[PDB]
């Protein structure tokens, strides 16, 4: 369709206007073999701020439907996009697979690196526990006390990293205690991450995802990341978006004229590596309503 080839100029677009790195052959074979599911399925363009003065920008599907589950991973093997390098993040999606009911899985993508992330959804909330028996990073389990104790154990998804060798775990905010703003100061002082804004703190009482990085290098949680759904434009709190983020709520792609937005905040160490801030927008219109 043109519908595909008018996702693969939006993004070229973007990757241009906001200074991101990017690889037309790459685009180009994620586009031969994944096209379509971009085209008929939940997708997101997102812009980050990990590097103070030059937007990334990446790409995702999320595949919801009970025929197509699993299909994304052989798509993904069979031409290469992902190939294995026995790593230890390689074995996980078959293991996630047999041991947990799947509803949803997808595909994150870098402009300039291709095939980046797989996530999957559990049919349901688990007690992270219920984990404890894949090969995930040694330090989720020796978290086990501090993922009980800050109420980070109802597990419903896994995002597997093959660019960076890590996992993402998501949890329910099921607690009380999530819709507090001192849980998240004290969640982010407890793990010695970056202090947030009384802005961002108080937007995070009505928070309802959380996500906790995981990596096979190191015995540390490497970062966390927030998510907030913002219904279009002009509900977006741009008081916490730099001005090439301004811009991007602005500018962003979409086939909707007002499209909704999902943001991120990852935080990590203080003085350290991973704190900045992700936007995607919904790029159909019907991500977010959901
Ligand atoms: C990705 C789609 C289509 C919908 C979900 C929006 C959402 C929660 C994205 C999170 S991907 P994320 O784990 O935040 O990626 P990292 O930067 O943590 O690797």
């Amino acid at each position: 369709m043109n519908d595909v080839n008018r996702i693969r100029t939006d993004i070229i677009n973007v990757a241009k206007t906001f200074g991101a790195e990017y690889s037309e052959k790459v685009l180009d074979e994620v586009f031969q073999v994944f096209g379509e599911q971009f085209a008929d399925n939940s997708f997101m363009i997102r812009t980050s701020n990990k590097q103070p003065d030059k937007l990334g920008c990446y790409f995702r599907y999320h595949e919801e439907d009970e025929s197509q589950l699993g299909l994304a991973w052989d798509i993904a093997r069979k031409s290469g996009l992902l190939s294995d390098q026995g790593r230890p993040v390689d074995q996980l999606i078959p293991e996630i697979c047999e041991t947990f009911p799947i509803m949803a899985d997808g595909v994150d993508f870098d402009v300039k690196h291709g095939l980046a992330k797989i996530w999957q959804s559990i049919k349901g909330v688990v007690p992270v526990q219920d984990a404890f028996k894949l090969s995930l990073p040694a330090s989720v389990t020796t978290h086990s006390d501090f993922l009980k104790n800050h109420h980070l154990d109802a597990l419903y998804a896994f995002g597997i990293d093959y660019h960076h060798s890590s996992v993402n775990l998501y949890f329910d905010t099921y607690h009380p205690k999530h819709h507090t703003s001192e849980y998240y100061k004290n969640l982010l002082q407890d793990l010695q991450f970056q202090p947030p804004s009384d802005e961002l703190l108080e937007l995070l009482t009505n928070n309802g995802e959380i996500a906790l990085t995981f990596n096979f290098a190191s015995p540390r949680i490497e970062r966390l990341c927030f998510y907030l759904p913002f219904l279009n434009r002009e509900a977006v709190p741009q008081n916490l978006l730099n001005p090439l983020l301004k811009k991007y709520i602005n500018e962003a792609p979409a086939l909707v004229d007002n499209p909704g937005f999902i943001l991120g905040w990852s935080f990590g160490p203080q003085g350290g590596k991973g704190t900045y801030t992700k936007v995607d927008v919904d790029y159909h219109g019907r991500t977010v309503p959901l």
